[PDB]
């Protein structure tokens, strides 16, 4: 197993399916990464996370930087050991959740990269400035330029550290707001520095699906075709399908977990609010076709009662189902792309989903 | 499999070990019943409850009477089906958590018994009045007398209902506060009416272990030897050991679950507060010898972080460990009684535990 290898097995238009091989395992693309807020995927054991099909999880750096702090986790063996997940982990840089050229008061590109190293990240994100939406062309440019300088410092910091450089991968992040010329300049700078993967940053921050898809339309072709394309913070099932149609390989979102705990369940016929009185005596599973263990064993009526009663098992079951749903979605995307029927899949999906 | 069969395999002094056979399964005695507050054992899937060794759970009636109410659960197939636990369930009568000769305003003996039927209880508790502690002899007597009349009405109500009478068991509850003559009168009345099992009520309500053990000393021999003896609401590991020494066969308590969520873990060397700073970098499992899955896989330091962070996985892991601990305790009790070394076990236990 190499440090990092991305291989594309099949394509359909801009859509791709393939694999990322890393020392800790293989990642099927297009991939959905369950988000791990504070060294845990909320309300699930990692074995359950794995059981639903996840190949990789996202380790949120922000909360851990502060508690228990990255040096203690290092001391204890690294995040993998700590939380009991032995497969790849993608870590964020911490800046999103958190100002000068050096960094953010004190987190700078160098420190973010070190913290991700201390955590034992497999995929390290460059430290950037995610431009607020909307942004004037001037601010978007200044932000993007800074992020590209921070992008270079991230690379150098990553490269300085032998063990990191030899066992982990580094992804760069494109910025530029909604402006084509900036996105292109950003793509060029990132390509020039060179990364194992390229994220599309600055989206999923208030623009609406229509605008997001439009920026993806011109932005994703700007990134090296031969490397994974990661859309940060996205999103709804229909967001994901449309972004794959636009060439995105990787996703993360708190929706399935967080929405799960609030009572929202994803189904092929669209999302439902299990708290709604209409489900009080409904003996059907959350979704008719879902193959997850929750859907094999418990009814809507039971999960309705649990969530309304504030019971922890309610959060557990809703969360397991939602993450399972998302992975089933990703599998459906992968299969349909391999088979050259992804466009039909996307239309069929949106037709039933809405 | 019969409706109810209690068979004693071995004895040591007042201690006994054996089995209760019921249609939904076999129960190893002395038995600990995890408590199911609102159609769930908080933060655990029933398969996990089973995996830790529980043979039977306690279904709390009180919360369900109100929501979702016993008729809806009936409609949905009964509690077993609803929460996914196919093994025996002992239901309380609801009165403890909740005044006239008819009942409590409106829950009476007849209604409690019907509600337990609607839930599909395997072991039905007679509706009583648990005497506050301390009580004057006069009040204790009046309370006990009422409970015995309610005990008779419970039996008749249970017996009126064919399906209940043929598939479920009924336990009576001894009262009498700390007074020998009352306990005896109560034992006699209950024996006279006749039950499948006898609980010792009125304890675990403020008296302190010393007083409780003293009342058990004279009270448990008053109950039919050939039927299970259930100490309601007890308790700490050392409570349980001493009560088995006094002839108790059955226990329930919220301690392992509730204490678990608050950060208290049970160990053979006594209880610990995993929140304590001293466990921040402790890579040992919660307990050195515990065979549960939590202790096989996660460290004290990790569970320390989770509980402090308010994470749901923290409640899940603490709860799984504690219930596992309790079942291991019960297994140790059973084995040592069979082998005629329970007294040594109890001394060894208390020696290390304190
Ligand atoms: C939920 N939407 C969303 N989450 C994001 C996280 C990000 N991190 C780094 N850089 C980003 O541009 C960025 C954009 C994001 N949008
Ligand atoms: C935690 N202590 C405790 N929980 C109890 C529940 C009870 N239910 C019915 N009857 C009782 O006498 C009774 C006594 C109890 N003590
Ligand atoms: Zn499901
Ligand atoms: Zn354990």
């Amino acid at each position: 197993r190499p440090r990092f290898s991305f291989s594309i097995a099949a394509r359909e238009g801009k859509a791709r399916t393939g694999t990322i091989e890393m020392k800790r395992g293989v990642i099927r693309t297009p991939a959905f990464m369950p988000v791990g807020t504070a060294a845990t995927v909320k309300a699930l054991k990692p074995e359950t996370v794995r059981a639903t099909g996840a190949d990789i999880i996202l380790g949120n750096t922000y909360h851990l930087m502060l508690r228990p702090g990255a040096e203690r986790i290092a001391k204890l063996g690294g995040l993998h050991s700590f939380m009991g997940w032995d497969r790849p982990i993608l870590t964020n840089s911490g800046g999103y959740q958190v100002q000068s050229e050096e960094g953010v008061t004190m987190l700078s590109p160098e420190r973010s990269i070190e913290i991700q190293h201390l955590l034992g990240s497999d995929i390290v994100m460059a430290f950037d400035e995610c431009t607020p939406y909307p942004a004037t062309p001037s601010r978007a440019a200044s932000s993007m330029e800074r992020s590209m300088r921070w992008a270079k410092r991230s690379r150098d910091a990553f490269d300085s550290r032998k063990e990191q450089a030899e066992n982990a991968a580094l992804f760069g992040i494109q910025q530029g707001s909604v402006f084509e010329n900036l996105r292109q300049q950003s793509a060029d700078a990132l390509a020039e520095i060179g990364f194992d993967g390229y994220a599309v940053g600055g989206l999923a921050v208030g623009e609406g699906q229509d605008e997001m898809f439009r920026v993806l339309d011109f932005s994703v072709p700007m990134l090296p075709d031969d490397k994974p394309h990661y859309l940060m913070g996205v999103g709804k099932p229909d967001d994901i399908v449309g972004a794959v149609e636009r060439g995105i390989d990787m996703f993360d979102c708190v929706l399935p977990t967080r929405s799960g705990r609030n009572g929202q369940a994803f189904t092929w016929d669209g999302p439902i609010n299990i708290r709604n009185a209409r489900f009080s005596e409904d003996l059907k599973p959350l979704d008719s076709e879902c193959h997850c263990a929750v859907c094999q064993k418990w009814s809507r009526a039971y999960i309705h009662h649990l969530i309304r009663a504030g019971e922890i098992l309610g959060a557990m079951l809703m969360t397991e189902h939602n993450i399972a749903f998302y992975q089933q979605l990703m599998q459906k995307i992968r299969d349909s792309i391999s088979e050259g029927r992804f466009s039909q899949f996307a239309q069929d999906f949106r037709a039933r989903y809405f």
